[PDB]
């Protein structure tokens, strides 16, 4: 599903533990990137840029319905690969199409079963978010949660340290789930 033949995407989890999960990918229709351009910056490390350079195999679209129906605030991300890569992963979270938070982080591969995996386990959730998810369940109804969520986005950009090739790009857009539902994504490839 999320991946090329050089790295897939594993497991994804957003979650807090006192384990709640607002969103979880355990481990494909088409959507065209230029609806969803203005839902990023148009600067560098903008979609339309990324997407130019390519490759577009590379570029998907999760839709993320999150339960916020629930302590330490944690990301944790697997991606596994044939080849031997080290990984600089860039999570850009957008706000309106500004960028409000960049984290760089870097995993260099571990051998495991016959395939190189590479975990970027509890990464602490920035301060950003956490405060942004605590005011966001205080709101009394799901509606005015989509209506805030209509404007909030994340960015990840996978690439080869060593190359700088890029080897994956998501985009995510969220809208709020009933805790009765659970949480649900749906992965798109993205097409010009
Ligand atoms: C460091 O804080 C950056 C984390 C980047 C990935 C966060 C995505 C998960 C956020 C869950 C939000 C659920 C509802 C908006």
């Amino acid at each position: 599903g999320l991946g090329t033949a050089r790295l897939q995407l594993v497991e994804f989890s957003a979650f807090v533990e006192p384990r709640h999960l607002f969103v979880h990918i355990s481990q494909l229709e088409s959507v065209d990137v230029r609806q969803i351009y203005d839902k990023f910056p148009e600067k560098k490390g903008g979609l339309r840029e990324l997407y130019d350079r390519g490759p577009p195999h590379a570029f998907f679209l999760v839709k993320f319905w999150a339960d916020l129906n629930w302590g330490f605030y944690g990301v944790s991300s697997q991606y596994e690969s044939l080849e031997h890569m080290t990984l600089t992963c860039s999570s850009k979270v957008c706000s309106f199409g500004k960028q409000v938070v960049e984290k760089v982080e870097t995993e260099r591969a571990q051998l495991e079963d016959g395939r190189f995996v590479y975990r970027l386990l509890r990464s602490p959730m920035c301060e950003y978010l956490v405060n942004f998810l605590h005011k966001l369940r205080q709101l009394p109804e799901r509606y005015m949660m989509n209506s805030v969520l209509e404007n909030f986005t994340i960015l990840q950009v996978v690439t080869n340290r060593d190359t700088q090739e890029l080897l994956l790009c998501t985009a995510y857009v969220f809208e709020v789930s009933t805790s009765e539902r659970g949480a649900q994504h749906h992965i798109y490839r993205l097409v010009r």
